[PDB]
């Protein structure tokens, strides 16, 4: 039942400020939706999504200002992608480009487990649960992996993170579960290979 | 094959420094354990364990002080339960004290789950994902049961999970996965009806 | 059953049966869709399967003791634990109201089973939800060290365990979040 | 497990059961520790143990051993309370019992009073769980008012043939003598 | 099948047949989805899978017999086994009508493996609900063993299979209760 | 069975036999696990089966036909087909002797039922691998339209059964390559 | 979905193949939605423009029906390159494929070549993909050396064999016409 | 397969087939446990599937370099792919000799159908790994708008597919880490 913003795309590059200025752009003001989608948004916001991050006013006053730091809330902090930005810039906005499409947990997950591919049978770092959640092991794992493979690596995961999330177009897109427009779209300002 | 510290009990109202204190005590120096448990500690801490946190040292240079970051790291500041503790800092103590003998995603979705049931069909906030993962969204859930609840509300959470607990020492003990006297003095010292 | 209110925690079984009655008072008709007509909170099942075989509008409030009697004391032979505990007894008797008999002296034979120390105490039971003289002999031998504090010991295992069955019954909406709330609540101790 | 070692007769009394049982497995009788191991008066150490009784296994009594046939296959099943509303059916329940554990002959014996309610206008059904209380005893009491000494032959006859075909399931899986249920058909199913 | 009416025990072959051909008598109206209506207790399947491509109104009491009798009698090969044992032959013709005749053929063949020791008198059968050589030769060495008391026992036996089998129908509606009851009377013996 | 050569398409009954008692005549060993040494192509279990009491020494060439006319022939009913059709007997009964007799017993069913329109010559068959009166009823009715061509055609039908059948046991390691190509070889015809 | 609504003698070429279907439905015929909807010259809608005929179905020519046959049933399944081994086997896969689809007669086809290749002697055993390419004309090629014009006959009655059982289960199913079967083991089983 | 070296992003069909004729040159005997012998990569299974019928000491480059266009060009048809863009028959002869040609020729299928736009542009093609008339159609009417960024963009989806079924087999142990690390590397582009 959950309202992501798969509505569109910012380009390669862009920062946690721009993706999130692209949403609140994008979906600006009052947008109705069907009760299966979480019903009407209001500056991309579902009535859930305010009260589940202590909005307890009318959603027809909820301010620009107040949905950003739900946005940052839901997206950014609560994942914790600043911790992860302290290391690398480019990972997690990568990290956060992909979450506000499909829930930041997927995209985690599938970073555990090209980190987990890349320590070289655990010889570089031991291998991570692959859990969707950020804390000082998997922030220790990037750390000891960017020592080894340097900026080299920081590209080669960010390109390993694309393929994954290709792929998983591929397989919503079967199921009618992703726009197929969009998919192409992802692919020709998204991917490198 | 994952080593916690199920190897001693803390009395009731302990704080996270005594929790940890007691582990560095009774796991104190090198202590043997089976290949098939992590291997041999050093002030409770694993190879694995070590290396995960970023100690790339001689195990047997370990200091007690950089054991206590590490345990600090797997079982306090790892799970956010240091953001749990600035709304209540006797849930925050439960937390980590089930933590460190059961692994603290455990007791944080017991923990989701009991503030679900008691949203009241979701009119004082609506229901948590139970994933085990303290962010935004279940801190303002405690928030606002303890705004309507008050200090009987933290006592009744921590009685809760004091049942879910329980039950599951049940489940462990009949597959020999936890040790009946380590059960009767839990529930002597730590159940509060 | 009757999960319908919360009874003070100790309460005895004649103070449990009394609050049935109290709640539950008077002959009240419903359609054959909601159990038919009731009388002191008993179903014309309930009353038929322990041999009334009048009309449930004479039915006594001393007949509806001894039929809430036999489903939930004798039946269950809560009787028989009393003589060892009646601590413990009372405990599963409000237990068994609330969710029927059988759950509360499974959980309970399961606990004897962790506390008997790998069975040199005495040996495991089979956890049939039935008393009789194995699972009597068990209680008996685990009372015969420290009786005052396995007593206590074995009441708080089986609150942790209904603890736990309510949370999965809210989850369902088997069970009032209120109720839970309630329950927990009354049972608070230092 | 259980004891399985002999018949007795047809119309065999409680009494009769258990002293049939303690003269065939009088004393110390050796047996694999898969089986329980050894007895003494056909009582295991933890069919004792279980039963209260502390002390060596050397020094049970004949009279202990009774006791503790009586607890595990007639009080602790509630025969006794069955006995009192028809002794032939609580005996057929007693050997049964013996053989297989109490609680397979009540089930069918509860699964029996549930067919022979009518559609419930007798009584209502009872649940199967192998467990004598109130309501079983008032099931079979309603059933003997309509049916009489008809009715009690006829579930006799009936559990009959419930451990009859159990028997035959038992034998092609090897967990039955099979000249001993021949023995068994021939002593005591009278239909 | 013709689960109809409650027949003697030891009721012969011929007695098995006319009892259904009088309780069943004439056209008799079914639903179309229970194979419609009946003639002599004979569906147009039955009917017609045995050869009668005529009208059902015309079929008579004596083509219905012969249908009977291929169905229930020399189809199953019931008449072989009446060579060896005219009573085990009714008793599988009785059973048969009410149940489908594979069904008690197969409890006949478990049961002969049971007494074949451990495949010292004749080897186990295949359970196949077929009556042909091997079955014969094993029920020929069973009863050359105690005729009088093999044909007892193994009568006993089916009569166990059967009686438990009606109270899993009974279960399921899918037998009347107070046939199950008549049919145990009529067979309660000292 | 007797999967051991490769007999001429359309043999009767006595060369299917004939050739078993040759190709397997007198003493031969085979390994205890898979049925332990024949006489005469019969194995002590399938001798007893069949009531040879004696030892497998003084089994007779005659008394070996008997036991293989038994389990092929006679048991499965060929006989009763053969009065209709000699020459689907003959080909069920070669089928038969390599794979088990219900095997193309279920298929003849099978084909049978396809045959029948909708149900408008005869109602669908259950195929149990048995036959009676009703399988006996349906060959009759299938073959009084066409009865040359029905044979033939019903014949060729069964013949798709049994290669399909061969591919599948040769996948498996069960049925030798050059039997299987052998089989299908002497079968070829414009 | 396929062409099942017709038989060819025996021998008959695919050029015979498929001239009968073009005759058996030739110009408009009607079927519903669920079936792939209406034909022109057995040609529905979504088998042309898989085909790459964009125009209007009303416009399609015999001559345009006849290549998108060809594409589907004879080139697409590379029976020209098993022709030029077999024309005999390539017709037979051909008159199959147009009334199953061309991969269920391949399969088969590889799995008897598999059964043939003698514990892999004579060739490895191939994937039955459903595909021809160079192994399985190679294992063809190695077939027809040692097992020459009687292995050609044995190949395509042990085909014929494969097909008339699943007649079988299709028919059980309702999923083929039982008048058809009859007349399809009639003109083309020749075993 | 060969999954033993990385060849530049962009090779030509005959760099990819050079190069494993380079990385695994000559002839060099193993034991039958290991594929026995090997030549220019070549085993003797798929020798044999390709009609080399000689001894594997004799094998010519030449001769290796057909069976290898066989299994990973011809085969697959890979050369009809080249006709429309050589840039895409590279790519899945490329993948084809790592994985086997079926696992990139049923993505490009699969990512095909997601480009069509609900069937708008052509038909769902069914997923089968086999390139013929229906799936060329689709490539051609998919290159039909924007061939340049159409050609581009479904290399890049194939390689995203590529990429993340590398991520499984290196979790399995089936693929190289080292390998897949250079693989990526070997692809980034701006
Ligand atoms: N695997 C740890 C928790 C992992 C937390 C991880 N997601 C992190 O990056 O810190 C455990 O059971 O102790
Ligand atoms: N349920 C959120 C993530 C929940 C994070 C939660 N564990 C928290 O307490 O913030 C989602 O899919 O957007
Ligand atoms: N003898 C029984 C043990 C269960 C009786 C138990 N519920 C009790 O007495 O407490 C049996 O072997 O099946
Ligand atoms: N076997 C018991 C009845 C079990 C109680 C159960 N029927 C309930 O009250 O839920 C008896 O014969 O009294
Ligand atoms: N007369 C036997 C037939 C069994 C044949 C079967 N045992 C086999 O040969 O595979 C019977 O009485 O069913
Ligand atoms: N002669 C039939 C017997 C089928 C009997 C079965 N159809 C039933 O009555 O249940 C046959 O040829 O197998
Ligand atoms: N059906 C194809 C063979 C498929 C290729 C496959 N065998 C592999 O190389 O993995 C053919 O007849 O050439
Ligand atoms: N007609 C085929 C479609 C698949 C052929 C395809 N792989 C191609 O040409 O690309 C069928 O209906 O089963």
């Amino acid at each position: 039942h959950h309202h992501h913003h798969s509505s569109g795309l910012v380009p390669r590059g862009s920062t946690k400020d721009e993706i999130f200025a692209a949403i609140l752009s994008r979906e600006g003001g009052y947008v109705d939706h069907p009760d299966d989608r979480g019903g009407p948004t209001h500056w991309g916001i579902t009535l859930t999504t305010a009260r589940a991050n202590g909005y307890m006013g009318d959603m027809r006053n909820l301010t620009r200002n107040q949905a950003l730091k739900i946005l940052e809330a839901d997206y950014w902090y609560g994942p914790r992608l600043d911790q992860v930005a302290i290391i690398s810039h480019s990972i997690a906005a990568e990290l956060c480009d992909t979450g506000v499409n499909m829930g930041p947990s997927i995209p985690i997950k599938y970073f555990q487990r090209w980190l987990n591919v890349f320590n070289d049978q655990q010889k570089i770092y031991p291998d991570l649960i692959a859990d969707g959640q950020i804390g000082p092991r998997t922030l220790s794992a990037l750390t000891f992996f960017l020592s080894h493979r340097r900026d080299e690596g920081e590209m080669i995961l960010i390109r390993a993170l694309n393929c994954s999330q290709g792929q998983r177009y591929l397989e919503l897109a079967e199921k009618r579960q992703a726009n197929e427009s969009f998919v192409y779209g992802w692919i020709k300002e998204r991917v490198r290979l």
